[PDB]
């Protein structure tokens, strides 16, 4: 696949995040080690203001890097090639209940380790499973990348499980833009992604698993 | 897989279609051929009113039935189960554009013969690529699929295919509704579809595969 000599098979994360949801202010903070071509990343985090968050940290989980996505050969790897340069994202959340979110990262890459930097402000009803901090997981889902512009966006119609089995959908609109042109732009495709979150007062742990495909019909 | 009765490795189809676009009145019919359990499908119709289109038939390939679709043995096949009673589903469509549609259909079995009526209303702005029947196909999707008070959700994130390579974001948003309830209701999946159109002035040939699956992390 899209090999790149600063994306290495081992590589660690550093992150810091500012935002703002109803007004309430918070900072997170923390470290992790992810594995790029096999598209898979653990991640540790800690509240260092406005914690215990008093929302779902499902809210945050996908904001805490495409880059660790296992891509198949015959699809270009749009994110490797976003480095060395570095690329952003800006992310909207559009949740059934009419709650709202805009998420935006920078991820920069020091000696081997990517350096994320994001900032999120959301506005919800008092009554959304997000603000009663209610929400258990995102559900594994697929997004769909396409390209223009040479931006990648990707569309996913996520869900968040809830308390009796039911669910909340949750539209993320995505736009990621590496810093310099990318000359292998890809076709459009999938991601397949799964994501846990545990959260232990204001420590918390996630994990991440993403590959890209065409499946069923592999184009 | 789930496995119903009424349900033949080879079922015949017929359709028809009143619509309305932009004020234009038509009306299509006829007829097809399906492997419900192999997820494919081959259409053949007629523009009968209002013909040639002025406008897109891509507007109107996914109108001309989720009973057409591959399910695997570890997804319950709500579709399947939907006979003998049958069932209707209402799907909305928002394009990047602002153009707005939404159809309907009910889809019932006479015999070894899927019934399928179907009525659709859609407001574009004259340039839209649908208006100027410029479109080229849809890309091969993705749909999420969710159930919610004993009907399936399905969000898709669909794109047309422009001249010069571009692309038109389409969001798909569907319920589909059995007349009887359905005793075993599936997980959360997705549905990989495939869909190729040909017009020939007032003639054109659909065909549709479509595979239910949770790929890449199969649950």
């Amino acid at each position: 696949p899209t090999m790149v000599s600063v994306i290495k098979p081992e590589m660690k994360m550093r992150y810091y995040m500012d935002g703002s949801v109803n007004g309430h202010e918070f900072t997170v903070e923390g470290e992790g080690t992810g594995r790029p071509y096999e598209g898979k990343q653990k991640i540790t985090l800690d509240v260092t203001k406005g914690g215990p968050l008093p929302f779902a940290f499902d809210l945050l989980s996908t904001v805490f890097n495409r880059a660790l996505t296992k891509y198949p050969d015959d699809i270009p790897d749009y994110f490797k090639q976003c480095f060395p340069g570095g690329y952003s994202w800006e992310r909207k959340f559009e949740f059934e209940d009419g709650g709202l979110a805009i998420a935006k990262a920078e991820i920069s890459l020091k000696g081997n380790c990517f350096e994320h930097k994001s900032t999120i402000e959301g506005t919800f009803p008092d009554s959304s499973p997000i603000m009663q901090n209610k929400t258990l997981g995102w559900e594994p889902s697929t997004e769909k990348m396409t390209v223009r512009d040479g931006s990648m966006k990707g569309d996913d119609a996520s869900y968040l499980k809830l308390v009796g089995g039911g669910n909340h959908k949750c539209y993320f609109t995505t736009t990621y833009t590496a810093k310099k042109k990318i000359p292998n732009l890809p076709g459009s495709h999938f991601i397949g992604h799964r994501i846990s979150s545990v959260v232990e007062g204001t420590k918390i742990k996630v994990m991440e698993d993403a590959i890209a495909h065409l499946y069923p019909f592999n184009g």
